């Protein structure tokens, strides 16, 4: 019903192809099996209409978000009054008896507050509170009554799930013999993913999202790739580090298709309905190899990977006539760039994008996106050739520094040359390539 | 909308006075004080279909369950498998850490297994398992990990009858920092409804009842009066005394209109919609005195209690004239039989009903039938009069050992007398009483 | 899931026996065969919040309203605004070209009004104004455009009820090649229900139901016998006989178990689920022969007459050995009362009720109620004997004039006689009665 | 609710500056005034699966498809099976008594089967059948029971947008006496409509949509301009012309932003939220001029113009030195192209693009569509700047012919220029453009 239509919006647009996909690759598979929106108590404390404002419009369409909230901000109050809020002897925390007292009201508060202006809202939520997490404890007096969620118990969630509603959860433990003991948020949601095998998974927090060096929305980060030119570079402070392994800890438990998106509330739904919203997206991607040498290389796979990705299968013999520069490939083989030098004087002097290979099951997990940007790293200047009913071209529009069009091919370069520099060899480029395919 | 029709189906046939009057003193006032169906594991394990059935129906028309299991057979057979199910030091019960464990999951298990058989059969149940009982703990290694109730926290469960579905709740505990130790179901109920004030209170059991000396359905009891003649008499074996002073101990904390009903599900409604069901219901009622004298009462009281029992007021210094042989009256004054003498030899020979006086906010509770029950078993003989457009004729004719018409009042007798014995006396109470309004 | 408690609410009362058999012997029978609750524009026009109020009600539980509004008050008024309000030629109307124009209009108007304030209420109406009746056109310059309503198309209905909302239709014709000329509300519904086939079937009117010479509500009428002593019995004006007359003209097309009942809408609840209401009832009851001579009879019908009727059957050779005074019958054999003669001095002297035996399916239909109302006008003293655990009991108090028990039987009488006159003749019944089943 | 979204799967893609907007400028206002998506026999007797589920679709979200079919394939089979299907004699039919009779019914039959479908499919349609179109009747033999649709009556329909189901109503009449004549499906339209006041408004049928000379689904019009250079030209066989003329006797009778849109069932979704779908759109644009001289405009409103347009105002004085080669301004004002002269050689050699000038009120009705689709007709060689963050430069992307950037400013061109003829010219668009802002 949705999907029939959520793809027609879509279809007839840009980014629409990538996203599409999105919906038809994990189209029907479970409810509980949607989203997994755990928050946090700045958000809840703060803004709270916007937080079951758009809750709502999940679990109103048929996508039921599996709410994990853990209410911090309020609960380091209520529980100072009294006082004993001082220590915090590892990165974590410490609590006494009449202690978690204090947390399992604030806990309760607040969860009860929510599940509440979810149904007076038009919602549907459902309290749950307790008996899921497996909480074993970590140590006894040089921490007290905190603990390491050991397991996942599903069954009070797949109820309000089978029900549908909004299972509003809590970071709280319970040991075996039923001790009701503080366990890590985070080291939480960790595990009931893993459990429950999510498709989407939010972390709203109250903030925007990552930044970067400048400061701006960093929207999107991709591991696998984009990991160590960022887990190396210093304006990585501290916790976002951690924030970052954490996420990272996940994803590698999930399918491929997943992803992480630390987004804010208001926006929650422009980020799980956009190639946008305003949350850095965050995958986990494939490992990346660049092979300068078309040796090293499974040719076959790229036959039935140019055969899926492109209508027919290549020109017979195409493969022992390729003279290769530099390739691009996914440890998976779902996608391939192969950089073929292309010129005049010489063997030189321009590089070449003989062919671009996505497999459907990918350019929506960004994976078309994340092999090319890996080369666009490595070369600085790029000419290449697309039919004119090609599907990618607006990825190309994008990246292109410009662009000549013929009713029989599209042409684009990447790169600044001066006035007279350029003219010259983008003159080239619409010569040497009319006969590429000759 | 209910009431409505609910009374119009009543108002034109028999027990319908008194129901109808019970659906006009408590319609509207919360949802959630409305039942309190405290069930238990030999009703669960066995009969579901029909528990669920008619935990249904109610909350589809608005009256919505409270429900209360606490799965006992089934966790006692769980329990032994891995073993340690012996020893039950005092009245109750004993448990363990590696055993709180073992109900935990079984008190869980079944619990969902209710709250799904609704959602199933089309209801709306919410699982809520936790947080609600306040058990401290009684004594810690001569029983271990079982506790006293000492508070309730209706949070948890106004949420769900804010939504509107049935609160499934749970025989748990939970120390004040978070120990789930065990806790008596029944010694829990009272503090539940003492929290929550109900109206009904039905007591599922899979049995069928309350039993006699016979071993019949007993359909009524009214500890104020009934109490003692029971209370010592020895048909009362062993924890049926219990299953009584518990429910004594109850609804002296509640109203005065409250009432348990231990009935049986499939029956559910017949009992919470009929002067009949078949569940052995019971009150409190109130404290009754027998008064010889007419000189120790509050007349006055009688005068508002008899000019708003009956239209007018009493023909004025009827009470100087009252010549009193015994007399009934609710400590509240809310009913009184008047029981004079009349006749013809002398200053006897029969004992005659000259006042029948319930308040409409009485013959509901089952106050008329109280008083009047207690009357009929100190005097054995009895003649009365009631005009024929009287609302309770139909009682009348119940106990009435016999009958006689009139266009201007109808005759009633009470006894067993020999052929030619009766003729005589009957003709009587239709002469004397002729002359009683005159 | 209704029936189940209607039922409920039903047994353990007085007039349940017979009211709850008209819920098993109808239930489950599509839906738009249910009411056919025609109403009017004087009820219309005036109380329209009850009139829709109770509407709701039906629709909102199951039972479908298949509504038939005429508004006629309002429409004599907006027609002679421009005139041509004047002749009516026959016991009908007239009218004219310029002039349906202005009925239709009304007709549209209120009709659109009625099946808004449903929907505003909370119901679910939906407008049915035309195509439904055939109009063949009875006269053309001698009344003009009005028609007799030869068929009905029920289409345009059980689309409404298939979907579940009330009909809400008209008092409009439609000849065969489409032009709407005027017909009769009143042949209307006759030839509607017809069609449908009702079970209930209300005739709202603003008044409070039909009247007696008194001019009392007469809460019944049941043609086959009460006919008579009422269609030559002047209290009944003009047309008030073609009111009856027309009820009559129906039921005959429907089952038996069918039954008109013209009431007020506050009521329409009363009236459509007790035996009271506020609306005389009225069937078409049986044809019903008095036999003065146990010969005329087929006495093995009244085997499993009094087979199915009674528990066993009857004490072998009962039959020959009967003597019998005064037969009372049904047509169908579904009811019967024997009178036996029955006493000391002679054959003599008393008559006596030997046999009650309605059969399941009737005293539902009040079968035992219009053959036993048949004889106590026949004759006039009466004396029987019913069992302590009889059903029927609470019918005997009713009209038993006086009555007596005894663990093994109850005893009643029915007449009037002086203070020595009574006791001689009633201690008779409870001597010769003892007797006969010996 | 629904907006909140529609427009942020819109906000981050191509076509969505100029959908989004669509929705925003319509957004609230009345249920009735969303589409009149009227239907036709030929495809309600072929696929009604589709043209059900598609119309589901809407009324379950919220827009109430107030449907309007006209059966006619099958009425013309059923017709001629007693016979009397010959004679047409003007450009329309002819009908006779025993005929409309045989219509209405078709009509009935099939109106119903639409009513029920939607129904059993999930929707909620309500059928309307009669009383809407008051067909005054325009030739008596010379043609029979046939007529104009004087007016309407629309009562009948905003009671089921007001309880919130699909009208489907009719192609009939009655006169004003209430005689049902035929009318026109398609002169019914344009009246309905005219006083509903839509919206969308689509017409579906069979086929797809509206051909070309080629027969490629053509997938726009715009009257006001577009209009001749089709109405006059010679593909446009016969009755075509009649379909378009007819919805260009509509829209210049709604607002401006209204629009037809023949489209197939399968499509409606794609068609009405997709600035594609698969069926000729086609509004009613506005009056478009051309102007060679700077001083036959309204500069002041285009000072509005392009404050509104642009976010500043234009650098003072502007307007008195600009060299206005040819200028496209639409009647209202809300777009303007601006054509300078711009070049070396002489005072030419270039046509340039100065100003685009459409108000958010406008690229939504395809304003800054249509002016622009009217120059590049006029002017084949078409050079401009936009800079980078520019809302409509994939518009341009499209357009263009070619494209070059600089992180201040991004080029196009327009037309095919030999292999040396291009870089000579293209390098100068790129020169002589960084000096207009200068």
């Amino acid at each position: 019903q949705t999907r029939q239509t959520i793809v027609r919006l879509l279809s007839s647009m840009a980014s629409a192809k990538e996203i599409s996909q999105y919906l038809k690759r994990f189209s029907q598979l479970d409810a509980k099996r949607f989203a997994v929106v755990k928050v946090g108590g700045a958000v809840l404390r703060d803004d709270l209409e916007a937080l079951t404002s758009s809750l709502s419009f999940l679990q109103e369409v048929g996508l039921t978000p599996i709410v994990l909230h853990g209410a911090g901000p309020q609960l380091d109050a209520e529980l100072s009054a009294a006082g004993i809020e001082k220590q915090t002897v590892n990165g974590l925390r410490v609590t006494s008896p009449h202690a978690l007292a204090i947390v399992r009201k604030v806990f309760q508060a607040s969860n009860l507050k929510l599940v509440e202006a979810l149904q007076q809202n038009g919602a549907r939520a459902t309290s749950i509170t307790g008996g899921v997490f497996e909480a074993e404890y970590l140590n006894r007096d040089t921490y007290g009554l905190v603990g390491e969620v050991k397991a996942v118990n599903l069954a009070p969630i797949e109820a309000s799930l089978q029900a549908g509603s909004i299972p509003v959860i809590t970071s709280l433990g319970e040991t075996p013999s039923g001790q009701i003991l503080n366990v890590n948020a985070d080291f939480a949601a960790n595990e009931l993913v893993q459990e429950l095998q999510p498709y989407k998974i939010i972390f709203l927090t109250g903030t925007g999202g990552l930044l970067d060096a400048e400061g701006k929305l960093i929207d999107s980060i991709n591991l696998s790739t984009e990991y160590d030119h960022l887990m190396q570079q210093p304006w990585i402070n501290g916790g976002m580090r951690v924030k970052i392994e954490q996420i990272k800890d996940l994803l590698d438990r999930l399918p491929l298709e997943s992803s992480v998106s630390i987004t804010r509330p208001a926006d929650l739904a422009k980020e799980l309905f956009t190639h946008k919203g305003s949350g850095t997206l965050v995958r986990r991607g494939e490992r990346v190899l660049r092979a300068t040498s078309w040796d090293e290389l499974d040719l076959p796979r790229l036959t039935s990977l140019i055969e899926s990705s492109f209508g027919r299968t290549l020109v017979p013999d195409y493969f022992s006539n390729t003279k290769l520069l530099r390739a691009y490939v996914s440890e998976n083989y779902r996608a391939a760039v192969i950089l073929t030098d292309e010129g005049m004087l010489g063997a030189s002097a321009l590089i070449y994008l003989d062919k671009f290979a996505v497999l459907d099951d990918a350019q929506g997990e960004g994976l078309g996106r994340a092999v090319w940007n890996v080369m666009r790293e490595e070369t600085p200047q790029l000419f290449w050739r697309s039919r004119h009913n090609n599907q990618v071209n607006i990825f190309y529009y994008a990246e292109s520094d410009g662009c000549i069009k013929q009713e029989k091919w599209k042409v684009f370069w990447y790169g600044l040359e001066n006035f007279e520099q350029i003219q010259h060899c983008v003159a080239h480029c619409a010569t040497r390539q009319p006969t590429l395919l000759g």
